[PDB]
Protein backbone atom coordinates (compact mmCIF):
# COMPACT_ATOMS: atom_id res chain seq x y z
CA UNK A 1 0.00 0.00 0.00
CA UNK A 2 1.37 3.26 -0.93
CA UNK A 3 -0.41 6.49 0.80
CA UNK A 4 0.37 9.47 -1.49
CA UNK A 5 -0.10 12.96 0.18
CA UNK A 6 -3.46 14.66 -1.26
CA UNK A 7 -4.07 18.30 -0.13
CA UNK A 8 -6.83 19.46 1.13
CA UNK A 9 -8.53 20.78 -1.60
CA UNK A 10 -7.34 24.79 -2.12
CA UNK A 11 -5.82 24.80 1.07
CA UNK A 12 -2.42 26.83 1.55
CA UNK A 13 -0.40 27.76 4.48
CA UNK A 14 -2.52 30.43 6.31
CA UNK A 15 -5.35 28.13 6.15
CA UNK A 16 -3.67 25.62 8.25
CA UNK A 17 -1.82 28.52 10.61
CA UNK A 18 -5.37 29.33 11.34
CA UNK A 19 -6.10 25.88 12.48
CA UNK A 20 -2.99 25.84 14.63
CA UNK A 21 -4.11 29.14 15.89
CA UNK A 22 -7.04 27.83 16.71
CA UNK A 23 -5.45 24.83 18.38
CA UNK A 24 -2.88 27.40 20.23
CA UNK A 25 -5.92 29.50 21.60
CA UNK A 26 -7.46 26.26 23.09
CA UNK A 27 -4.37 25.35 24.76
CA UNK A 28 -4.25 29.04 26.39
CA UNK A 29 -7.49 28.97 27.41
CA UNK A 30 -8.36 25.21 28.85
CA UNK A 31 -5.99 25.42 31.10
CA UNK A 32 -6.85 23.63 34.18
CA UNK A 33 -6.49 19.59 32.66
CA UNK A 34 -4.62 17.73 34.42
CA UNK A 35 -4.16 19.88 37.81
CA UNK A 36 -2.77 22.62 35.99
CA UNK A 37 -0.68 21.12 33.12
CA UNK A 38 -2.87 21.72 30.26
CA UNK A 39 -3.52 19.79 27.42
CA UNK A 40 0.00 20.08 25.73
CA UNK A 41 1.50 16.98 26.92
CA UNK A 42 -1.38 14.98 25.63
CA UNK A 43 -1.83 16.24 22.17
CA UNK A 44 2.33 15.07 21.91
CA UNK A 45 1.01 12.41 23.13
CA UNK A 46 -1.53 11.75 20.56
CA UNK A 47 0.08 12.59 17.71
CA UNK A 48 2.88 9.80 18.91
CA UNK A 49 0.47 7.27 19.34
CA UNK A 50 -1.37 7.63 16.18
CA UNK A 51 2.19 8.02 14.16
CA UNK A 52 3.91 4.62 16.03
CA UNK A 53 1.46 2.36 15.33
CA UNK A 54 3.19 2.08 11.74
CA UNK A 55 4.94 -0.73 10.42
CA UNK A 56 7.65 -0.41 7.96
CA UNK A 57 7.99 -3.47 6.38
CA UNK A 58 4.11 -3.34 4.86
CA UNK A 59 3.26 0.19 5.55
CA UNK A 60 0.54 -0.95 7.89
CA UNK A 61 -0.75 1.61 10.60
CA UNK A 62 0.57 4.86 10.62
CA UNK A 63 -0.72 8.65 10.65
CA UNK A 64 -1.96 8.76 7.26
CA UNK A 65 -5.26 7.35 7.46
CA UNK A 66 -6.59 8.96 11.10
CA UNK A 67 -7.93 5.35 11.67
CA UNK A 68 -7.73 6.35 15.98
CA UNK A 69 -11.00 7.90 15.07
CA UNK A 70 -12.33 4.43 15.46
CA UNK A 71 -12.83 2.38 18.34
CA UNK A 72 -10.65 -0.15 17.93
CA UNK A 73 -7.93 2.27 18.18
CA UNK A 74 -9.33 4.47 20.53
CA UNK A 75 -9.92 1.58 22.54
CA UNK A 76 -6.54 1.00 22.44
CA UNK A 77 -5.35 0.04 25.96
CA UNK A 78 -2.15 1.74 25.30
CA UNK A 79 -3.88 4.49 24.24
CA UNK A 80 -5.95 5.03 27.66
CA UNK A 81 -6.45 8.51 28.21
CA UNK A 82 -5.91 10.28 24.49
CA UNK A 83 -9.63 10.64 24.23
CA UNK A 84 -8.91 13.97 26.54
CA UNK A 85 -6.77 14.90 23.50
CA UNK A 86 -9.37 13.92 20.91
CA UNK A 87 -12.24 15.80 22.98
CA UNK A 88 -9.94 18.90 22.89
CA UNK A 89 -9.56 18.61 18.79
CA UNK A 90 -13.79 17.81 18.64
CA UNK A 91 -14.06 21.67 18.42
CA UNK A 92 -10.97 22.38 16.70
CA UNK A 93 -12.28 19.78 13.92
CA UNK A 94 -16.00 21.60 13.64
CA UNK A 95 -14.79 24.69 12.78
CA UNK A 96 -12.49 23.07 9.91
CA UNK A 97 -14.17 20.35 8.63
CA UNK A 98 -11.80 20.37 5.85
CA UNK A 99 -8.56 18.93 7.13
CA UNK A 100 -8.53 15.54 7.64
CA UNK A 101 -8.39 13.44 10.98
CA UNK A 102 -4.72 12.30 10.64
CA UNK A 103 -3.39 16.19 9.46
CA UNK A 104 -5.34 17.62 12.86
CA UNK A 105 -3.90 15.09 15.43
CA UNK A 106 0.06 15.52 14.06
CA UNK A 107 -0.68 19.11 13.68
CA UNK A 108 -1.92 18.92 17.60
CA UNK A 109 1.22 17.60 18.42
CA UNK A 110 3.35 19.92 16.59
CA UNK A 111 1.38 22.84 18.11
CA UNK A 112 1.83 22.00 21.45
CA UNK A 113 5.43 21.06 21.26
CA UNK A 114 5.98 25.08 19.79
CA UNK A 115 3.20 26.43 22.04
CA UNK A 116 5.36 24.91 24.69
CA UNK A 117 8.67 26.65 23.99
CA UNK A 118 9.89 23.92 21.63
CA UNK A 119 11.48 23.81 18.23
CA UNK A 120 9.71 24.57 14.95
CA UNK A 121 8.08 21.29 13.51
CA UNK A 122 8.07 21.63 9.74
CA UNK A 123 4.65 19.97 8.93
CA UNK A 124 3.31 18.78 5.57
CA UNK A 125 -0.10 18.73 5.27
CA UNK A 126 -1.61 15.67 2.74
CA UNK A 127 -2.74 12.84 4.92
CA UNK A 128 -6.13 11.54 3.95
CA UNK A 129 -8.55 9.56 6.20
CA UNK A 130 -9.17 5.97 5.01
CA UNK A 131 -11.67 3.23 6.35
CA UNK A 132 -12.27 2.11 9.14
CA UNK A 133 -10.92 -1.76 7.85
CA UNK A 134 -7.49 0.01 7.73
CA UNK A 135 -6.85 0.20 11.36
CA UNK A 136 -4.20 -1.58 12.74
CA UNK A 137 -4.63 -3.85 15.45
CA UNK A 138 -3.69 -2.88 18.90
CA UNK A 139 -0.63 -4.08 20.32
CA UNK A 140 1.73 -1.99 18.13
CA UNK A 141 2.59 0.69 20.96
CA UNK A 142 5.31 -0.17 23.06
CA UNK A 143 5.57 -1.47 26.33
CA UNK A 144 7.63 0.17 29.42
CA UNK A 145 8.51 -2.32 31.73
CA UNK A 146 11.33 -3.49 29.27
CA UNK A 147 15.25 -2.95 28.66
CA UNK A 148 17.63 -0.93 26.02
CA UNK A 149 17.39 -4.22 23.70
CA UNK A 150 13.36 -4.08 23.70
CA UNK A 151 13.97 -0.15 22.98
CA UNK A 152 16.06 -0.79 19.89
CA UNK A 153 14.56 -3.59 18.44
CA UNK A 154 11.02 -1.81 19.00
CA UNK A 155 11.71 1.53 17.10
CA UNK A 156 13.88 -0.59 14.33
CA UNK A 157 9.92 -1.39 12.96
CA UNK A 158 9.19 2.46 12.83
CA UNK A 159 12.85 3.25 11.19
CA UNK A 160 13.98 4.31 13.78
CA UNK A 161 18.41 4.58 14.79
CA UNK A 162 19.16 5.20 18.45
CA UNK A 163 20.27 9.09 17.87
CA UNK A 164 16.38 9.28 16.92
CA UNK A 165 15.19 7.34 19.57
CA UNK A 166 16.84 8.62 22.44
CA UNK A 167 15.85 12.10 20.96
CA UNK A 168 12.41 11.07 21.11
CA UNK A 169 12.57 10.62 24.61
CA UNK A 170 13.07 13.51 25.23
CA UNK A 171 9.43 14.26 24.83
CA UNK A 172 8.80 12.71 28.53
CA UNK A 173 10.09 15.61 30.14
CA UNK A 174 6.33 16.67 29.47
CA UNK A 175 3.34 15.70 31.33
CA UNK A 176 3.21 12.73 33.71
CA UNK A 177 2.41 9.11 33.97
CA UNK A 178 -1.05 8.48 35.63
CA UNK A 179 -1.63 4.95 37.63
CA UNK A 180 -4.90 4.79 35.92
CA UNK A 181 -4.32 4.87 33.00
CA UNK A 182 -0.08 2.80 32.25
CA UNK A 183 0.33 1.64 36.13
CA UNK A 184 2.91 4.14 36.39
CA UNK A 185 2.43 7.62 38.73
CA UNK A 186 4.64 10.68 38.52
CA UNK A 187 6.08 13.53 36.54
CA UNK A 188 9.51 13.43 35.07
CA UNK A 189 10.52 16.86 36.38
CA UNK A 190 9.69 20.19 37.24
CA UNK A 191 8.74 21.96 33.98
CA UNK A 192 6.39 19.40 32.79
CA UNK A 193 4.51 21.72 30.41
CA UNK A 194 7.29 23.69 29.06
CA UNK A 195 9.90 21.82 25.91
CA UNK A 196 13.21 21.57 27.36
CA UNK A 197 15.31 19.24 27.83
CA UNK A 198 15.12 18.51 31.59
CA UNK A 199 14.56 14.31 31.09
CA UNK A 200 18.36 14.37 29.91
CA UNK A 201 19.70 16.29 32.81
CA UNK A 202 17.33 14.25 35.03
CA UNK A 203 18.16 11.13 34.30
CA UNK A 204 22.05 12.15 34.90
CA UNK A 205 21.32 14.55 38.06
CA UNK A 206 18.44 13.00 40.05
CA UNK A 207 19.29 10.07 42.68
CA UNK A 208 16.70 7.23 41.45
CA UNK A 209 15.86 4.54 43.56
CA UNK A 210 13.63 1.07 42.04
CA UNK A 211 10.34 1.06 43.81
CA UNK A 212 7.14 -0.66 43.45
CA UNK A 213 3.77 1.81 42.99
CA UNK A 214 0.62 0.83 44.29
CA UNK A 215 0.29 -0.69 40.67
CA UNK A 216 2.95 -3.11 42.01
CA UNK A 217 4.71 -2.22 39.26
CA UNK A 218 8.48 -1.08 39.12
CA UNK A 219 9.27 2.68 38.32
CA UNK A 220 12.38 4.85 39.24
CA UNK A 221 11.91 7.45 41.66
CA UNK A 222 13.73 10.68 43.35
CA UNK A 223 13.12 12.48 46.56
CA UNK A 224 12.53 15.25 44.79
CA UNK A 225 9.28 13.82 43.52
CA UNK A 226 10.44 12.38 39.56
CA UNK A 227 9.72 9.07 38.08
CA UNK A 228 11.40 7.41 35.06
CA UNK A 229 9.77 4.24 33.50
CA UNK A 230 12.14 1.15 33.03
CA UNK A 231 12.40 1.94 29.54
CA UNK A 232 13.33 5.44 30.18
CA UNK A 233 15.79 4.73 32.47
CA UNK A 234 17.81 1.78 29.70
CA UNK A 235 18.58 4.74 28.08
CA UNK A 236 21.93 5.72 30.78
CA UNK A 237 22.04 1.65 31.05
CA UNK A 238 22.85 1.02 27.38
CA UNK A 239 26.60 2.78 26.85
CA UNK A 240 25.52 3.70 23.38
CA UNK A 241 22.16 5.84 24.36
CA UNK A 242 23.63 7.17 27.72
CA UNK A 243 26.44 8.98 25.09
CA UNK A 244 23.26 10.48 23.45
CA UNK A 245 21.70 11.26 26.82
CA UNK A 246 25.11 12.93 27.80
CA UNK A 247 25.34 15.04 24.62
CA UNK A 248 21.50 16.33 25.10
CA UNK A 249 21.92 16.92 28.48
CA UNK A 250 24.37 19.23 27.62
CA UNK A 251 23.43 20.81 24.25
CA UNK A 252 19.92 22.09 24.52
CA UNK A 253 20.12 23.18 20.81
CA UNK A 254 20.99 19.77 19.32
CA UNK A 255 18.25 18.32 21.13
CA UNK A 256 15.95 20.88 19.50
CA UNK A 257 16.89 20.19 16.38
CA UNK A 258 17.29 16.75 16.43
CA UNK A 259 14.05 16.24 18.32
CA UNK A 260 12.38 18.24 15.50
CA UNK A 261 13.98 16.44 12.58
CA UNK A 262 12.74 12.78 14.44
CA UNK A 263 9.49 14.04 15.26
CA UNK A 264 8.80 15.21 11.77
CA UNK A 265 9.77 11.90 10.17
CA UNK A 266 7.72 9.91 13.15
CA UNK A 267 4.72 12.17 11.81
CA UNK A 268 5.51 11.78 7.86
CA UNK A 269 5.86 7.70 7.94
CA UNK A 270 4.25 5.76 5.13
CA UNK A 271 3.85 8.97 3.62
CA UNK A 272 4.53 9.60 -0.35
CA UNK A 273 4.86 13.27 -0.76
CA UNK A 274 4.67 13.98 -4.65
CA UNK A 275 7.06 15.78 -6.31
CA UNK A 276 5.61 19.15 -6.52
CA UNK A 277 3.59 18.71 -2.76
CA UNK A 278 4.07 21.82 -1.50
CA UNK A 279 6.78 22.45 0.88
CA UNK A 280 6.81 21.76 4.91
CA UNK A 281 4.85 24.51 6.75
CA UNK A 282 6.46 26.43 9.36
CA UNK A 283 4.06 27.96 11.94
CA UNK A 284 4.36 30.67 13.28
CA UNK A 285 3.56 30.77 17.26
CA UNK A 286 0.63 33.10 18.94
CA UNK A 287 3.49 34.88 20.59
CA UNK A 288 5.40 35.80 17.18
CA UNK A 289 1.73 36.53 15.75
CA UNK A 290 1.61 39.10 18.51
CA UNK A 291 -1.84 36.58 19.66
C1 LIG B 1 9.81 3.25 24.67
C2 LIG B 1 8.89 4.10 24.16
C3 LIG B 1 7.82 4.73 24.98
C4 LIG B 1 7.15 4.19 26.04
C5 LIG B 1 7.19 2.78 26.62
C6 LIG B 1 6.32 5.19 26.54
C7 LIG B 1 5.48 5.00 27.68
C8 LIG B 1 4.72 6.04 28.23
C9 LIG B 1 3.86 5.90 29.32
C10 LIG B 1 3.62 4.64 30.10
C11 LIG B 1 3.30 7.08 29.66
C12 LIG B 1 2.33 7.39 30.73
C13 LIG B 1 0.88 7.40 30.22
C14 LIG B 1 -0.02 7.80 31.35
O1 LIG B 1 -0.04 7.11 32.44
O2 LIG B 1 -0.73 8.82 31.26
C15 LIG B 1 3.79 8.01 28.70
C16 LIG B 1 3.50 9.37 28.67
C17 LIG B 1 3.90 10.20 27.65
N1 LIG B 1 4.62 9.88 26.54
FE1 LIG B 1 5.47 8.12 26.18
N2 LIG B 1 6.49 6.35 25.85
C18 LIG B 1 7.38 6.17 24.87
C19 LIG B 1 7.83 7.02 23.91
C20 LIG B 1 7.34 8.30 23.74
C21 LIG B 1 7.59 9.13 22.61
C22 LIG B 1 8.42 8.67 21.45
C23 LIG B 1 6.82 10.31 22.73
C24 LIG B 1 6.78 11.49 21.82
C25 LIG B 1 7.77 11.94 21.11
C26 LIG B 1 6.18 10.19 24.00
C27 LIG B 1 5.38 11.14 24.58
C28 LIG B 1 4.72 11.00 25.80
C29 LIG B 1 4.06 12.12 26.48
C30 LIG B 1 3.98 13.56 26.00
C31 LIG B 1 3.53 11.59 27.65
C32 LIG B 1 2.74 12.37 28.69
C33 LIG B 1 1.26 12.36 28.40
C34 LIG B 1 0.37 12.99 29.45
O3 LIG B 1 0.90 13.72 30.36
O4 LIG B 1 -0.91 12.86 29.34
N3 LIG B 1 6.47 8.97 24.56
N4 LIG B 1 4.64 7.34 27.89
Amino acid sequence: LVHVASVEKGRSYEDFQKVYNAIALKLREDDEYDNYIGYGPVLVRLAWHTSGTWDKHDNTGGSYGGTYRFKKEFNDPSNAGLQNGFKFLEPIHKEFPWISSGDLFSLGGVTAVQEMQGPKIPWRCGRVDTPEDTTPDNGRLPDADKDADYVRTFFQRLNMNDREVVALMGAHALGKTHLKRSGYEGPWGAANNVFTNEFYLNLLNEDWKLEKNDANNEQWDSKSGYMMLPTDYSLIQDPKYLSIVKEYANDQDKFFKDFSKAFEKLLENGITFPKDAPSPFIFKTLEEQGL
